[PDB]
């Protein structure tokens, strides 16, 4: 086997087709399905799999009570076959913790899990299913990472971490791993003022990450990483099509180098594909809550502070709950281009649906098509009343 | 690995032997068995598997309520080991949607799933477990396909699709795929007046598909495909032994080039093996409903408008519910001929058994023998009262 | 891979050690464990597995009601990993039917299942997981076979079948298969007067089968098969240590060429290892019912009509229910001799325990040791009251 | 494949990072999780797995009643994927019995299980999943072994056994196996006065086992084995940091060649890594009961009868139940040193929590880091009240 190199550009995105859906909450009403949150998708050279942070209990289990909680000792990164639900009997534990990332370099997979109390957390870096390196908290305030896949080029896999405040300046670092070992790390540079939960993808231009500014911004910060030089830049998506949640209404001028104001101390993990005229942004439909999901074609969104949509696709109706979203691609597929993909976490239960005492989710996932395909909408599909 | 070529003729069919049976509804009374419908069987070079459209819930799950419904966002094509039931923990998701086909070309498997609303559905073509090509609705009226396996020759795998009315003229296309890519498509030609849910098999003569005319015909339309020239013809089975359901009683003269009249706007997926004196037709025993199943040896049924049975075998008693049926063969078996096989979907629940709120099925499957074997009958075997 | 040849003798049997136990009924009180009966064990070159006839329902399932029944359409030969229980999710279906045998020839496995009504049953012979040959009933009276593993030599795998009365002269045939194809069959010859449910093993001397005379005999008939010449002989175990059940008390003179009288029209499947001074016989402890199990070292039991035990080992206490027993060996193990093994079916439920409405079993299995090991006893271990 | 050789030293231990955790009791509240106890971890060259003695019932099953019991016929050594729980459907049975050890030699795995009544127990030695050798009880008083992994060097795998009194002098033997065959055994020599449940690890210096003195000692006996010469020595950990449970308070002078007095006829399985200045000892926090767990860096603990801690790490709070602990390492990992690892059994249920009628456990496991990582604590996490 050889390390994968990012040699292709993105395929032209003319619409999005259904890729995967697990219906986990529906099935888990009467099956041993693990409670999860913070899911994602990631491919090996021979298989693509769903990933998430388990809560170490099934949904029907009495221990599902209290699973709105983010960081217990009972959480772990698990993976399971594409579009199956995460069950006790089919889920493979990648590592133990409450914040994660994972990616295949073409030879083996690296998985990283962070665990610990708020003031003493640590990352353990796994490679080829063995622990290889460890990183202690540097700011003693909830060391945390992407919650979606990382990306590798010639064996080098950059990962974005943040340690420090969620409501003020924090200490973000970009680490560069190879075979699980730390080659290098660097402090965040550029104009992004706060970074969490980066969603990344790679193509010949390098690695592009769309993150969340939890502190002041409702536009999304972007980190662009050169995995050969092992350097990066940062800014915000310039477009006035704002993509965090909650967020203000879309203005006519966005902000390239500072947070667009209106909403503070909150946000949701999200993503974009930034590719000139082939640029597509994901966002919740609601400006107030994690409901609905849509894709919008916004030419040169990264650099054009006046850019507006010229095409779109609804993925989840505003009437239905969404959640985290992130990017991944099958780097090992046939063809001359990388097909952009994404997932949307469909959160069920607390805090929005409090008649149950649990919080979980299911997954829907799409990839791009060069056809202009008809659109459907893709709800979680479970009926909360059944769980009462 | 090499692409499979259709180099053999059918084995002589002198009776049918039991091949597989999953007892899914019996087992699912107390196990995490997924609700399904529209099942089939399909072989890889090293394994044969059961396939069906899941409803994204188990039978005992409260979400089984309402599963008479055909086209939700919670459906997916799944496969699972031969004669096991389709469980949450053993079912592999092939693609997402509510109409499907799948076949192995000798190197890898192609699976196709259609999803979307009635006026905006699309097919996604998967090859070697990756999405490769997409096809948008062309008539904006429930794009739909075979619901049983396709067949390949030297890498070319033809598939029959229909888009348009179920009760009048529609737009049927035959697509020719290789490695998931579209080589060619053509509009239906010939004398078949309406085409749905083709059941196909291949042999040195080419690929033969027996379909359903939902509009006016109670004889079955046939499409004969040359996978090298990538062309086809169509007509009806000439025999007065009528094989759709519901249907009129058998006359003494059938119809080769037009629907045999009596029953409109309904039908059931079915199959036949058309092979001169070695011809066998499948049909429900009842002329009114999906109950019973029998095989009848009807020499030259395809071409002889006076042909009658000279031998038969009961598969399911008229007292027991049947459903969809279709053809498949193990193209990778040893020997000098292809052994004809088929499955019968045994539907339980709604609309016929409405004391439960779900609709599901189990599978029974037979293959041909050159012996004249004794016959049994093969009911689903579940007791509805247990589910109350 | 090469066909296995029977080149070794039996290891010296000085005691029996625990080999496997699945505790199926205990576990099935609260797990999706299939109802079974007629179990056995059989090895591949890389794995040994448990086998049994499923009843197509779990024990806790309402369809377990009535499973005392022997021959429904819902039965199948299944296999599952050594010492695990037969669950819905881990059981592999080998073929469909209500009487079976199976064996690996060193290259692939042959499995045979019989299905059908009493007057029209048929065997389907599977090889490398595909149906290859079929055999119709020849006496129209419950065609039936070994219910434990067959044995192969240089690709030839003999199997004993019986068709006809259980209470009078019947038509027994020995079939010789290779790669699933019928090389030859012959009618039973020799002095055995009735043959059912042969338990076989192989060693350089040939293949030895210990069967059951259901009609008149409480001594066991023996069939000795030469798999090269494809011929056989038959007689009874000469020893007055009688090993059927029910049976009379042990006399001082046995019978070599006729049934030992006292009990008619009943019996249980059993086994022996007939090897001169290294001869060991299995039997129930009770003479009246299927309870208890013991091994007895009876020198030259096959040929000596005065032979008595000189050593023994209790396997299951008389206070505990037993059932069918049979022979198997790991033909692919290291060493200079074949280690004799056996299983005992531990039947729970009806008819002996009628407070439940089901009949099932678990498995215990032992192999021989050249040590003189201490003995334990091995009950099923389930408490019937828990199922009420 | 080649036999593994112990060619590396221990990595420098500066802290411990989370390695695995299965949350078995939490998950088993509503899933088919087997009741276990006496767990451990052991690696193959391509995978690391959890191991334990099943009780042949699930936790929610009614047969969980009475599982405080140590030695029934329903116990077996099982293994399952790292950090998954031991379920009916994912657990692989290694052998049958109520005391075990297991280890991979680089080519295949040896597993040993002891079964039988107290006065007639026997060990069966399995190699590459086949029984190879058997050992009868030599003292007729509960033949018993390590309850954690053994260690191999160039194909030779030493194992420590004890037969005889738990409250007085007993007969301990060290066996040396290769490919499951007995090369040699020897009686215990040295100054250890009672030996049970050795926890072993290997490094270039040889194989080091830390055991339990059940009779008089609250310091732990140590056996040091040369797997080439096949000889051993024994003594106690000299340190006054006492590590058995229950135990007296730590004095200022320990004992090298005799039991440190204060607590008789009890103890718990435990471990240490004895490596000069890189020495770390594990122990329960409580001196009275199996609660809490901590690691303490105690330079030259083995040889220095005045040695005290200079660093530590809490693993389980004193408020939480612990249990058995033992050593293992991934001998097949990359790098220039072997990374020390350990597991802690977290016992739930009886005798400490008697509102339930069962006894089971979950597992937490850590490995060493050369970083000085922040510490968390790792409770079982189940709420007993949920099981009522
Ligand atoms: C079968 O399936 C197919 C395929 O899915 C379906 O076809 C799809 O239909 C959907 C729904 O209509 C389309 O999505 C929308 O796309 C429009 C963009 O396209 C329009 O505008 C284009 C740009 O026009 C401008 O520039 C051009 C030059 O570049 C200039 O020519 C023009 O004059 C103008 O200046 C047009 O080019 C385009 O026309 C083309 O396409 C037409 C088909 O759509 C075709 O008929 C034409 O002939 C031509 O070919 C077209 O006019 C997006 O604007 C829109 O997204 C907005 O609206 C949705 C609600 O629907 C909202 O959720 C979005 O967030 C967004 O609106 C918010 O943001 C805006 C930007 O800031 C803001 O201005 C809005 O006020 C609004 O803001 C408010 O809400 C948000 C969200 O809550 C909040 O954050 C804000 O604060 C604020 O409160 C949709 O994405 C697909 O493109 C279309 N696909 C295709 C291939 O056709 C088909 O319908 C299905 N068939 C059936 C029968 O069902
Ligand atoms: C152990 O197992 C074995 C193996 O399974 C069992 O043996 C099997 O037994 C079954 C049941 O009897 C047989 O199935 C039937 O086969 C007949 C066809 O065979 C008969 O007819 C042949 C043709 O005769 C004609 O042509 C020849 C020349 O070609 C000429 O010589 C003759 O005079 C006549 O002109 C005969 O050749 C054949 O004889 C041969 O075989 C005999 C054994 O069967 C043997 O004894 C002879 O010596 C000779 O060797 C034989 O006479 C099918 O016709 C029949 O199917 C019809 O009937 C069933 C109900 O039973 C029905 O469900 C079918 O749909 C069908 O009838 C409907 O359709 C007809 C065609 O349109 C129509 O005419 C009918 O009126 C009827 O239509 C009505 O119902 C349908 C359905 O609801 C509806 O749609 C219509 O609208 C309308 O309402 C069976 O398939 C097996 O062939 C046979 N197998 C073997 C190898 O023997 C054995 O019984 C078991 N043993 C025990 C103890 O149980
Ligand atoms: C730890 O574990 C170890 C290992 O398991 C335990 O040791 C084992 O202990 C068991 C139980 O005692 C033994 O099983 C029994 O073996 C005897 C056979 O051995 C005895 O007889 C031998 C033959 O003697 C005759 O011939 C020799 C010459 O060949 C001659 O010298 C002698 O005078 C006589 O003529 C002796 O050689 C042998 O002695 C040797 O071994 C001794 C140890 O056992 C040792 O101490 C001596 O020094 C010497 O080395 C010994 O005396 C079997 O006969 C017996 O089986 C019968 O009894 C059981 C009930 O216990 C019954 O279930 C069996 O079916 C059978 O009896 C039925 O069938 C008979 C034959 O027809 C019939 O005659 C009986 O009347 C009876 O029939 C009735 O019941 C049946 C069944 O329901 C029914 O069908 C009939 O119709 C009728 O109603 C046992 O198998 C093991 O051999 C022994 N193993 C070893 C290695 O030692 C140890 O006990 C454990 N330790 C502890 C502390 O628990
Ligand atoms: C984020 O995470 C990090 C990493 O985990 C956290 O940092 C960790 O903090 C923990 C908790 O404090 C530390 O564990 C303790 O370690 C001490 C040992 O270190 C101390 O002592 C060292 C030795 O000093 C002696 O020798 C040196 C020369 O060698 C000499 O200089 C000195 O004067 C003295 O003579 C010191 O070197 C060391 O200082 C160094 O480290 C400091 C940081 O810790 C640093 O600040 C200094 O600058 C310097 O660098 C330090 O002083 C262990 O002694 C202790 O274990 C005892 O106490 C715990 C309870 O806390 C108890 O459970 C243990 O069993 C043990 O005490 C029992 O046994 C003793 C031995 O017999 C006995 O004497 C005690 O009385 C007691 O016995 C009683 O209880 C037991 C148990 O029930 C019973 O059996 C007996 O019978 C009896 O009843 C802890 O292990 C970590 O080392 C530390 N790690 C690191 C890398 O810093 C950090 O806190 C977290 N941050 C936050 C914000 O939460
Ligand atoms: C695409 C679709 O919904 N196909 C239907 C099909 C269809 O309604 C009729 O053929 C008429 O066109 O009939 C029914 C049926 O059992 O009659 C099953 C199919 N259900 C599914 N494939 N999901
Ligand atoms: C084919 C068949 O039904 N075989 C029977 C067998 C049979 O009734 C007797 O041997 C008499 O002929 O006995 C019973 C039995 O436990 O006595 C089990 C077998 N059940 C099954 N194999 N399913
Ligand atoms: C063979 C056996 O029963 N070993 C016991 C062990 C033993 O009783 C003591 O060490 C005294 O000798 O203690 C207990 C224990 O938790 O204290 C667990 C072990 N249970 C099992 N291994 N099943
Ligand atoms: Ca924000
Ligand atoms: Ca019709
Ligand atoms: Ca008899
Ligand atoms: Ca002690």
């Amino acid at each position: 086997r050889n390390f994968n190199n990012l040699t292709k550009g993105l395929c032209t995105i003319n619409s999005w087709h259904i890729y995967g859906k697990d219906n986990a909450v529906r099935i888990g009403e009467s099956s041993d399905v693990l409670v999860t949150r913070e899911p994602y998708v990631s491919c090996d050279p021979d298989e693509c799999r769903f990933y998430a942070l388990s809560q170490g209990t099934t949904i029907r289990g009495k221990h599902s009570n209290g699973t709105i909680h983010d960081r217990s000792q009972y959480r772990a990164l698990i993976s399971w076959p594409l579009s199956s639900p995460p069950t006790v009997y089919n889920s493979r534990v990648e590592c133990i913790g409450w914040s994660s990332t994972s990616c295949h370099d073409g030879k083996s997979r690296m998985s990283i899990c962070i665990s610990g109390p708020n003031n003493n957390a640590s990352a353990v870096v796994w490679y080829n299913r063995r622990p290889v390196a460890e990183i202690n908290t540097w700011a003693r305030n909830i060391l945390r990472t992407q919650e979606s896949e990382c990306v590798c080029h010639n064996g080098v896999c950059p990962v974005v971490f943040t340690d420090g405040s969620a409501t003020g300046p924090a200490d973000t670092r970009i680490y560069y791993f190879k075979e699980g070992k730390i080659l290098k790390w660097e402090s965040l540079t550029g104009t992004a003022k706060h970074i969490e939960e980066c969603s990344c993808y790679g193509e010949r231009t390098g690695i592009t990450c769309t993150c969340k500014d939890n502190w002041q911004g409702s536009n999304r910060p972007v980190i662009q990483i050169d995995p050969v030089a092992m350097t990066h830049t940062s800014q915000y998506i310039c477009s006035p099509v704002l993509t965090d949640n909650p967020r203000p209404n879309d203005p006519n001028i966005g902000k390239c180098n500072d947070p667009y104001p209106g909403n503070n101390n909150n946000g949701v993990k999200g993503f974009s594909y930034l590719d000139g005229a082939n640029t597509w942004l994901g966002r919740t439909i609601s400006t107030a809550s994690r409901s609905g999901y849509e894709m919008l074609k916004v030419p040169n969104a990264l650099t054009d502070d006046r850019s507006k949509p010229i095409q779109g696709q609804t993925i989840v109706l505003n009437a239905d709950w969404s959640g985290y979203s992130g990017s991944f691609m099958d780097y090992w597929a046939e063809g001359d281009c990388y097909r952009a993909c994404f997932y949307v976490e469909l959160i069920r239960g607390r805090p929005k649906e409090d008649k149950v005492w649990w919080t979980s989710n299911s997954i829907v996932s799409m990839c791009s098509s060069t056809e202009f395909l008809g659109q459907w909408n893709w709800p979680d599909g479970a009926k909360i009343e059944y769980f009462l």
